[PDB]
């Protein structure tokens, strides 16, 4: 993918998404060339715009140098905007037009990102198929979280965009996946006899999946209020980790095969109820900051009295011969105390205790960020004139994840995106919790700010039988 | 054992193993005070000498300085010689008054070490236990080794010393034991499921005991030519080393439960035919600068046309439920390429390959000398942006080794010593093979001083499996 061009449209340049977070990793991409060389970006919004008001208001997110000022102006070489409305031909024909009015942009494999709001993702779309598609070359959409709010919507979302497009053409994007241990986790769990056999139901006890943030969400509350945590990172991102650590041996190892042993796993996942699962939120720390000062509640932008979590602790297993009976945990939240998304798989104690008790359960950390690291907290006898052994840290192990993602997109590879069946029956395994979510409102537990998140979800994995040093 | 009085009868004070080996460790303990703080040396000979003969001829190689001057003349302010042939009673009486003429050298327990030369044996300890045993405390002797020749011979002594002392009163030492990696390799064993479920027939591929030496047998080439390399270290070390790899459920990591499920894993192999036997002899190095100049046959002491080997490798296959049907490997040596003791635990490949062919068998080394270190060659995915493992060797990790054993002795834990029915079944196991050779004096491959090694053992390991990459 070095030779043929790339369009790489990004709907919503005028969007905070796009300027914030979206043309900076593009830069990233493109002062050292991982995109290919024939790239091109035209942007696209409803505001009229120009080149220059781009650069005006995103040279300070890129962060440049007068070192390679040359680059960057290289960079905007590349640029282009386009304006109009997000549901008419006219504009969207517009759109096509320009995107065609470049070097051989009916040729170039329009890569079409969504950036813009998600109330039009279906007016969009279907726009999109309807006139922006390119008979030359592949036409991959990029569709940005959340695919509906519950077993209905998504459904009737899912089937649209399936009718739409293939699902080769639609890319369901995860930003927060590291998609750098989560893919060492697999060489790690398939290369090896050491770990292999025992990644069954007698030896590995449970598994504890974790993705923690250090940040509330300050200025953007309005967006986090209609959704909730589990739509946002714990039905993708976690589901993610316990779909690629549950996941049978694939035999093949390619993009189909894997998710396909994931739609197994989650076809082998029966209904989940409000006993597995556990709902918390945040509020203003007392030892305050520049942002710490406030709380979820305090942020205006939120509607009063919403009963939406920012904390979801559940609980999954797989009813499969080689997962038989065996537990599965997800935990995340926001505004925790310190970043971190790891995977401990912690092993069964040996039958028969010979060292006096002294035998901790192996585990096994995946420490996806920050600091990236994996290590076995295995134990071994300490130096010196003794016997007994002791628990130690033994590590086993750049682009960014966000533009690996991207240009893993680019690549082609769908390891890492959630397939249109795998999401049907993702929800299909909690459209009881979802059912109950909108019509009761539960009230999740507070918790303090930049804390470890509520000890219920502490004391879920203790009913599993996880154990905590 | 730091208040009650003890003696380490060096038996042999005059000898050569005593000057050269035993009192610099006695010395190297004493200096950090190892011993108990009320500890006698009470040597014993044929010929006459005096504590400042002693001093004078053993001085150079405790390789001190004159700022431990003191320390070294406090460790010869505890020393003593006693005069006397090794066979006569009367002797043997004047040498238990002087232990009786010391500070409650009754109550001592007289910790003999009988360094004395090989053929009196019997005679010197039928004597030991007829007048030298002291019934207040314990009386622990160190024989060492070789422990007969053939099976008759080997059971007739032990059944002697059987008679004359219990299990408990006998210590079958081997210099050449780690006793700390060793150690290690136990806790490895038992304090994991990584390695404990899969340490069976399914998983382990085979296990090699690997113990090199880089210098030969220059001067003492006499010694060696009676005995054979079988019956120095791997008759004694590498089947230590093959027990613990190898036992079945230890239970209580005590030394009778250790050294019983050591004798049911030697009555679960049966006889070693002729085909599974190498057998090596080294000769001089034209290129060496040295005694690499010089072959073992170019030894002034070796008895001419003689075909005692060095190099012995020879495979067990223990039959039990745990271990049917599994390669375990013998290598060992002399003069060979350099110093080593490794157990290399090649695991079985995962049954479906998906790497394409990129899998290589894990290993798990363990190195008992020189610096001591454990590393699993476990394969991992390096970073970069291709999905594709590399093997990457993985570490997992203070006297001296016979200043451990020597106080391993002192302390009473027999786990490293070999009983009298192991042995006796490792005979039983060795007795077809060696009878054969005894019989029509085998001719070993002649090999390259310094080299690793006849080629035929790299046949052998290749012939019950293991894979060298």
């Amino acid at each position: 993918h070095q030779s043929d061009t790339h369009i790489f449209i990004i709907m919503g340049a005028s969007g905070d998404l796009a300027k914030k977070k979206i043309y900076p990793t593009i830069w990233w991409l493109f002062r050292d060339g991982l995109l290919p060389e024939n790239t091109f970006i035209v942007g696209y919004a409803r505001s009229r715009l120009t080149v220059a008001d781009i650069r005006k208001q995103s040279e300070p997110f890129f962060k440049a140098t007068p070192e390679e000022k040359l680059k960057l102006e290289d960079f905007f070489a590349r640029n282009s905007y386009v304006a109009g409305q997000y549901d008419d031909a006219a504009s969207y024909q517009r759109l096509n037009s320009h995107m065609n009015a470049l070097h051989l942009g009916s040729q170039a494999n329009r890569l079409f990102y969504l950036a813009l709001p998600p109330t039009v993702y279906e007016a969009v779309t279907k726009n999109i198929h309807e006139s922006c598609m390119s008979q030359i070359g592949w036409n991959r959409i990029i569709v940005e979280k959340p695919f509906g709010r519950d077993l209905q919507s998504s459904d009737r979302l899912s089937n649209h965009i399936s009718s739409l497009f293939r699902e080769d053409q639609i890319y369901r994007i995860d930003h927060y996946l590291g998609k750098e241990m989560v893919q060492n986790l697999m060489v790690l769990r398939f290369a090896n006899r050491i770990f292999g056999p025992i990644w069954n139901r007698d030896n590995i006890a449970c598994v504890i999946l974790t993705f923690k943030e250090p940040f509330g969400t300050e200025g953007r509350g309005g967006y986090f209020d209609e959704f909730g945590i589990i739509r946002d990172v714990m039905q993708n991102h976690l589901l993610q980790m316990l779909c690629l650590v549950a996941m049978e041996k694939p035999a093949s190892t390619n993009s189909d095969d894997v998710r396909d042993e994931k739609v197994k796993v989650l076809k082998c996942i029966s209904e989940v109820q409000a006993n597995n699962v556990v709902l918390g939120q945040y509020v203003g720390n007392p030892d305050g900051e520049g942002e710490a000062t406030k709380g979820y509640l305090d942020d205006p932008t939120v509607p009063r009295g919403s009963t939406t979590a920012t904390f979801a602790a559940v609980v999954l297993y797989v009813e499969n011969e080689r997962w038989d009976g065996v537990p599965f945990i997800l935990r995340c939240g926001k505004a925790l105390n310190e970043r971190k998304a790891e995977v401990r798989l912690q092993f069964h104690d040996v039958a028969g205790d010979i060292f006096h008790q002294q035998c901790k359960r192996n585990e096994l950390v995946i420490r996806v960020q920050p600091n990236e690291a994996v290590y076995t907290k295995m134990m071994t006898k300490k130096p010196g004139m003794f016997f007994n052994p002791e628990e130690s840290e033994l590590d086993l192990t750049l682009p960014d994840a966000y533009e690996r993602l991207i240009l893993d997109v680019f690549c082609g590879s769908q390891m890492h995106f959630v397939r249109s069946d795998e999401l049907r029956e993702a929800w299909r395994i909690f459209t009881p919790l979802l059912h109950q979510i909108e019509l009761e409102k539960p009230k999740p537990i507070p918790y303090i700010y930049g804390s470890r998140g509520p000890t219920e979800a502490d004391e879920l994995m203790k009913r599993v039988g996880f154990q905590y040093e």
